[PDB]
């Protein structure tokens, strides 16, 4: 975490240890690429040098498939970079955005705000972009309720994939509203047709949630 | 939360990493339209800039299914407010109130304090509205004890979805007391026949819980 | 919790997200009536303000079946204190002692120590009348080891009950040494018999307790 | 825990929550008396008031049925004190030393500062001999593989018991080898018998762990 | 923890609770072994005194049977730093590395910063040895995808034994890709087969896990 000196100086303090206890939880239950993960690193990361964005990715526990996933990802976005920027004075080497090279003090330093900027994009894209793949949020298409599973638990994971899909929000509605009576057992696919009638496949979640889950 | 300067200016200091420990704990597992959830963002909401108010909301874990269900009541909200305050100078917009315009310390600005008021006060009703519709607390009338839970729990459930309904107080006293017989399994039925006797439908629960769950 | 301010003043800081954290957890597992939260309570109860010794009690998550069977044992002491103290100048009136009323600055106040000392004294009244009855500790004669339970366990849940019952410590004695052979199951048993011999309902626990857990 | 003034004064701070945060967990889980719970203690302990030292172990969740061996115990090692210990002005009186008598603050005072060392080393002889009987850890020759456990388990238990059996550290050093192969499931033995050969009650349990759980 | 003082002294503060609560929670839960308990002592070891890095080793909870096969890994360490460097007045003994001798103060003290350095070493390079050895990761040929297991878990563990295995890196590569398809469940090999082709022992993961993974 950066420090603004009173002189106007950055000092470099080490992530608190409260930050990573509640990073983790959310790491192990939900999943490092889990859209829960992502937002806990962006309300925290606003102040992190980039060597942290990178190396508070590395101290989450578990989540090894994933952390091969991202890894590469990360090497991809960087490829990106140098093809986009060429070698400059003013442009960011891709080390300086990694901040591979630079002591926790030098990330710290005014000049390479603009690199912890470029990091934690490629770190909170490369998450997206595992995420769409790894399949943890799962394919929408496939999703479907376990018999076990109570609609709102069915309705949370196709919110989950419907939302991970890299579509068209637009897209997105049409697809939560006509998936969910498709892919959701048919139990609760009855009750509906007994109560949404034709609207099964025009209804909201909120009208079809309070359809299955209740009675 | 907002930051009562020594000046008497207000910043915005990040909600501490603690809170969100305690409230996240608290919402994966009794879940975030849960009353235990809303009490929780009541003791902590007092000095939350509307912002927080609605990003901690987000950064909930889990709940995904809920967090769409509330979403779409904020929305509904806002609708209601706009209609009921015509746009006026004096008038606070759904963003200004929603605190999306503003930067964190804009939303800490004395200004906006009306704001955090309304917008708490509109999750707040949110998540009442959608435990009621929801059912994780559940329908009252439909919540009856398994036969492996204690005469304990099914009061706990019980208590929990006469209390979700949108009843008048009076009311939900008779639910607890005539459901209370009902919905039980019929071995804490019968020794309540043994001992409440008539009053089975008219005794109070510490009188009934009494019977069952003891011997 | 009150604070004294280096002036002398008495101000209102809220209970640290911490205490909350370890309170919730030990609420949950053991219970809230649980003797476990009635200590923590105890050991942090000592600078809240009577506002707070009931708001905390309520922000506890789950056991709602025991804060409905609280509430009620905490009104019933209100009626006593009212009989027991006809309304008067110096006698405080029983929202002062539950600090309904006050604000929170004005609990901290000097003049209501007094009140938050009565709110402590009927809380941790009321939840031990709760214990007794609630039988989350159960009732003593009843509890008896599961086939599964090791003699360890049994003795756990024996001891529980033999304390929670309302009765004075000399029997309380006795009814360790003689339950923990009787309610035992029969394997501990045959096996005290071949050590123990006719002290088997005149052994103390430690004696018990290495016969069947040991060996 | 004593607070060393500025002035040199001894004032008492209550213990932080977060310090029972982790002794509590440790202590459900592994257990009161297991090793684990008194390390965490004596790292912590050392400037813990005697009063702490003994309200800390009765704050703890749990672990009911070793409270009471070990309420017994530090009473059995004040037996010993104050025979060992003729009543005297210079010689400090049980209470002392439990500290009941004295306010936290008086605790907290240099004079005092012997009765809290003799304190925790009674406390924590005694967790280490409920230990021993207890068998929480339980009784070296009686732990066995259970065949779902692997041999890296059936280590675990047998290194806690052959550690907590108050016994010379060269015989733990034998129990460790020969007892690692007898108590084993049969199939390590086997696997053993193949890779050990004649050294199966010779081998260290490097050499032995590396056979069975590895292949 | 080393603190610096202002008068450029070195003081001892104890590792904050908050440190242990993370470590521990990781350690029960991956192992103590485990990679990811290596990184996160690393991250908080850097002003860790040598006395330190090794209690906090032995604070930690379970993991028994591997705190033996370290400690015995540590003490090897150090008779190859006692052969490698003859004692001598500029030379560090044992006991100064371990920092047994030393108080917390003398510890922290700048002349064994070097000490420090080294201990941190040997516990990191332990916990790296016993890795490969204990096989909690595993080892790589052996791990196999269980039935139930998604490809996305049979990933994880194999890259988790892929990575202990102290083999070039080069090395690791190629078990990653061909192990992968070999151990795995053969529904998975079935897919692969249907979408890889000929690449199924030339594919890297991400194409892997997204072949079975998803669909």
């Amino acid at each position: 975490p950066i420090v603004n000196l009173q002189a106007g100086g950055r000092s470099w303090k080490a992530v608190e240890s409260v930050v990573f206890q509640q990073l983790q939880t959310v790491a192990m239950q939900h999943g490092l690429v889990s859209e829960d993960f992502e937002r806990q690193l962006a309300y925290y990361a606003t102040t992190w040098t980039s060597k942290d964005i990178l190396e508070v990715l590395a101290m989450m526990p578990g989540n090894r498939a994933q952390k091969e996933l991202i890894q590469g990802k990360l090497n991809e976005e960087a490829e990106r970079w140098v093809r986009q920027n060429p070698p400059g004075p003013n442009v960011l080497t891709v080390d300086q955005i990694m901040g591979v090279g630079q002591t926790n003090q030098q990330a710290s330093q005014a000049n390479m705000d603009q690199a912890r900027q470029i990091c934690l994009q490629w770190v909170i894209t490369a998450l997206r972009s595992v995420r769409h793949m790894s399949h943890r949020p799962g394919n929408p298409m496939l999703v479907k309720q376990k018999n076990t599973e109570s609609y709102e638990d069915f309705i949370a994971r196709l919110l989950e994939a419907i939302d991970a899909e890299p579509v068209t929000d637009p897209i997105k509605t049409y697809l939560k509203v006509t998936l969910s009576y498709t892919n959701a057992s048919t139990d609760c696919q009855k009750q509906m047709d007994r109560t949404l009638g034709t609207r099964v496949q025009q209804a909201t979640v909120e009208e079809k949630m309070q359809a299955c889950r209740d009675v």
